[PDB]
């Protein structure tokens, strides 16, 4: 959007922190991991929260919480609540980021409390997603939760092509049965019969959903 | 009179407070019984609740009307924020599981009290962080750890919030059928049971009514 002065602001608009724009352009030093790169780890002091510019990153634990993309802030929760960090963070593309600490964050909330209900959302959200994925674990089976999980990355990274609809999500098939908590065995089968069906094409690091009603239906 | 500073006590304790001062804020009470919806899955909301006295469970339905618990609530734990801060649905249902005291407030009174109290946005961005990594928490020990493992696991997260000194012993006062343990954990109830029997049978607990008496929290903590 040629409306922001920079594609910074329009990404660091898309995640909350404003809400504007030659304002907006009071806006902090980015940094750019190559691809593979350990952002931080699990159990590692947490002075600093991220929001991805440009680029993927993968959350982790000791399985994948979740794949975040532009706009997705992380490193949030040792801010908000001072600990070590609860996961790692690792990008699975070459990725651009803005950061800040704890100090930057309270002058930037000071500045505008506007900002704080903009992160309670956030937090809620995330609350909301992570509620779901306990409760697939609980009450869908595998198959279900692949379905689920393709779905999921679709409304996030997913491109209208035909359509439909490329989700290029960036993942092996190690990660994506780490993202559903199950075998890649388990969830390897579960993709080929659903490639097999004809509701999806994989072509690598992008499946091709052509039949997003069946897959919710799975679910 | 005695119950007001009792409340005011209880009050004070909540998360969302703890950068306050007084705390007059407090000045909208509300009375349920027993096995009352408060709010069901997927109802409009625009309402939180810190409860004054008595607990609070929040469960979700699936399909087959199976459910689980994600928590349960006690004195001076907020629920209902949720639909506040991201408006729309309920995630889930809160029943109460004994008679409850409560007070309530609405979106707009809340977001009167940040705009004038900034440094409660600060703890409710503190609580929901937490509720945040225990349910990281649950969510994996549901895919790394045994059952058994879960039920310790458990009995100790209620005694840090439900625990009283007995003596020498912890007596965690729960409230739950074992039905509900089991939803909390996510287990078969007989292997709940099975858990808890053999815990109770080494000596580590007392299984006495809708409380467990830890008698030995060390070796319940080694057991996970
Ligand atoms: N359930 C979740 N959903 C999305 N992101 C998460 C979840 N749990 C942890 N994270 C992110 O992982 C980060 C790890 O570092 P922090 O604990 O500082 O902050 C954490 C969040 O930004
Ligand atoms: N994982 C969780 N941990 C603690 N409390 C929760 C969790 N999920 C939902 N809740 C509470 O349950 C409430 C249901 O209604 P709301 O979604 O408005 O607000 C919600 C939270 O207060």
């Amino acid at each position: 959007n040629l409306y922001f002065q920079s594609h910074m602001d329009e990404i660091l608009a898309r995640a909350g922190i404003f809400q504007e724009p030659s304002a907006i352009a009071a806006l902090l030093q980015p940094v750019d991991f190559p691809r593979g790169h350990t952002v931080f780890a699990e159990g590692e002091p947490g002075d600093r929260l991220y929001i991805i510019i440009s680029g993927k990153v993968k959350i982790g634990r000791r399985n994948l919480l979740t794949i975040m993309g532009p706009s997705d802030m992380f490193g949030e929760l040792s801010i908000f609540d001072p600990g070590p960090r609860t996961s790692s963070a690792t990008t699975i593309t070459e990725v651009r980021a803005v950061s800040m600490d704890r100090d930057a964050l309270r002058s930037w909330i000071a500045d505008r409390p506007e900002i704080s209900e903009q992160l309670l959302r956030v937090l809620a959200r995330r609350l909301r997603r992570t509620n779901n994925n306990l409760a697939d674990l609980i009450f869908t089976d595998v198959p279900g939760r692949v379905a689920k999980q393709l779905l999921q990355l679709a409304q996030r990274f997913g491109t209208q092509e035909g359509g439909a609809l490329r989700v290029t999500h960036d993942l092996t098939q190690e990660e994506i049965a780490q993202l559903v908590g199950a075998s890649r065995e388990t969830v390897n089968k579960a993709l080929a019969d659903f490639a097999h069906r004809g509701w999806i094409r994989l072509e690598g690091k992008s499946v091709l959903i052509s039949d997003s009603e069946r897959l919710a239906r799975r679910a």
